């Protein structure tokens, strides 16, 4: 016997409707308080004699974006449209039908409601349980790729509900209630302790079950093994005011990695992995050392004394042949090459929350790092400790950021050493710093510092030729990193290899004029390629012929659609200043 099997889904939607149309935050909260309170009174009425029953059946429909039990619905609003058209017998070429089908972004539920309103007169039949039953069935049949059984499940949902129930059903499926009150507000009204508990278990059900009585608190809410906690986040930081931000004492600068944030929970032969939103990615990485794309290659990297631990880090795609991490944005397909063994998952770890019996959240950052060094012996390309150093200078933070960008990382992290780990709070001890479009030509290259492959390109601008003429002279403007973080850079290097020529300071080429800075090798401009380069500003320089250069230059794309003679010019450079 359960409450949701007794409460009409209609009661829920009335409350949702009463909430949405309310202007003030106070009136909004009030309708929900009212709903929560009747649920509670009835539960006690129901369970006097009796429990695992809880508010969850409703809570999961009220904060549907926090659903974690039920997988994706795989329902497209077009299906809904076509379905309603067939169902309601609407003229397939009329305004209603077309409004639904060609919906962009007064949302889809509103449009459906206004079509349903004069046409659907039924009162609802479903209980909150039944709706939940029906949604289960939709998610399940989506996983099975059974469209007929989704259609049929939607059918039971729709024809058994009222128009308003249908409006909210849709929002519950799209996972956007548009209520006008934050989820944090909702949790606060539900329980003093809800929000905090959810931050250490991304799980509505435990939230509701464990905090069913509003007057019983939990004494020690903490990160538990195999419970998904929300990751600690980093605050945006101004470079000019960083020393103060770090309280004028010594701090950590750590590499900022652009990958999939992931937590690993390990107890002996047993593994779980959770993403930033508390989704279970174990099947991918491996539950056991005999299964997965990662666990088997790292299981034996854990030191002898280590039975249980919890790590925080970034999953990267690593290329063994070039010893590089692959960035998110590429014309190529990371998800499939990783599967095809041209690439491999590498876990890049920057924090530990527990080891064996002890819980580390309230340890200072310094101690967790110290501990981290004793959990496993790193394996390059599978599981690494993130590169970091100790610093105290604004200049240092600048030097680190240049170095990061040159190596094609997105930025750097700055972290205060005494800081504890605060799940889902952004800032505190953790800061992130990122930099804060030219089409120019590659005219030279460098090896060393990377590998074979090139570490950097020397790039230049065109001196505007006579009319009818292609350019013949180039002025160097900037070095830039060419680490193969994307396959197109890899491909470029191989296309370009036949063209490199030794650069001689004592007898340079007439086509490329250099400043103090000299390439090891150059390339005749006609044989080369335009790169599109992102840069923060143009700053003075003696190293390059232009008398200026690019701060934080990154290559965005290779412009194979342009021609070498289409290079931006000194004059093009003038205007950018
Ligand atoms: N070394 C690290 N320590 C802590 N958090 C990190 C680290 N590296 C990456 N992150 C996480 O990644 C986020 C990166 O910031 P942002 O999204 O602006 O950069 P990005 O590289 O373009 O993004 P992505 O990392 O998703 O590609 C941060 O919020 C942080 O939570």
């Amino acid at each position: 016997q359960t409450v949701a099997s007794h409460v009409p889904f209609a009661d829920l939607c009335s409350t949702l409707e009463r909430i949405q149309k309310s202007k003030g935050r106070a009136e909004k909260i009030r309708h929900f308080r009212e709903f929560l309170d009747s649920w509670r009174k009835f539960h006690d009425a129901l369970h006097k004699n009796h429990v695992t029953d809880s508010f969850y059946p409703a809570m999961r429909l009220i904060l549907p974006q926090l659903e974690r039990e039920r997988m994706a619905y795989g329902i497209k609003e077009t299906m809904l449209a076509k379905l309603y058209i067939e169902l309601l017998n609407l003229p397939r070429d009329g305004k209603d039908a077309l409004k639904l089908l060609n919906y962009r972004t007064g949302d889809f539920a509103m449009i459906a409601y206004f079509v349903l309103k004069p046409r659907c007169l039924q009162k609802g039949s479903l209980t909150i349980q039944q709706v939940n039953d029906l949604l289960d069935s939709i998610a399940s049949n989506n996983s099975a790729k059974r469209k007929d059984l989704i259609k049929k499940s939607l059918l039971q949902l729709i024809t058994q509900s009222s128009a308003l129930e249908q409006k909210w059903l849709i929002r519950m499926i799209i996972k956007d209630l548009k209520l006008g009150v934050s989820q944090q507000t909702i949790f606060s009204v539900f329980h003093n302790d809800a929000a905090e508990l959810h931050n250490v278990t991304t799980d509505l059900e435990k939230v509701c079950r464990q905090l069913h009585d509003p007057s019983v608190g939990l004494s020690d809410i903490s990160i538990t093994l195999f419970s998904a906690f929300k990751p600690m986040l980093a605050a945006i930081a101004d470079i000019e005011h960083i020393e103060k931000d770090m309280k004028h004492q010594s701090f950590y600068i750590e590499t900022k990695l652009d990958g999939e944030r992931m937590q690993m929970h390990k107890d002996g032969d047993v593994y779980k992995y959770f993403s930033r939103n508390g989704y279970n990615y174990t099947d991918q990485f491996g539950a056991s050392p005999t299964e997965g794309s990662l666990t088997p290659f790292i299981h034996n990297a854990f030191k002898a004394d280590i039975q249980i631990c919890i790590l925080d880090g970034e999953m990267m795609a690593y290329n063994p042949n070039t010893q590089t991490f692959m960035q998110k944005g590429t014309k190529f397909d990371i998800k499939r090459m990783v599967e095809d063994s041209d690439l491999q998952t590498c876990y890049c770890v920057f924090d530990v929350l527990m080891v064996n019996n002890k819980k580390l959240g309230h340890e200072t950052l310094r101690k967790r790092y110290e501990i981290l060094s004793s959990i496993f012996t790193p394996i390059p390309g599978r599981i690494e400790i993130v590169q970091k150093t100790q610093a105290h200078t604004k200049n240092e933070v600048i030097d680190a950021l240049n170095e990061a960008i040159d190596k094609r990382e997105e930025g750097i992290m700055v972290k205060q050493p005494l800081s504890i780990y605060k799940p889902d709070k952004r800032g505190e001890g953790w800061l992130k710093i990122k930099p804060e479009e030219l089409d120019i030509l590659i005219v030279g290259g460098y090896w060393g510092k990377g590998s074979g492959m090139m570490s950097h390109f020397l790039c230049a601008v065109a001196e505007k030729p006579p009319p009818g003429e292609k350019p013949s002279v180039f002025h160097t403007l900037s070095r830039v990193g060419s680490g193969c973080t994307m396959k197109e850079l890899y491909d470029l290097g191989l296309k370009l290899a036949k063209y490199w020529k030794p650069f001689h300071r004592k007898a340079p080429p007439s086509s490329i004029l250099c400043g103090t800075e000299k390439p090891e090798v150059y390339i005749e401009p006609c044989n080369s390629v335009i790169v599109q380069i992102k840069a923060a500003e143009i700053v003075p320089s003696d190293m390059y012929k232009t008398g200026c250069t690019l701060r934080f230059p990154r290559i965005e794309k290779i412009r194979d659609d342009k021609e070498w003679h289409e290079c931006m010019t000194l004059d093009d450079l003038e205007q950018l200043r």
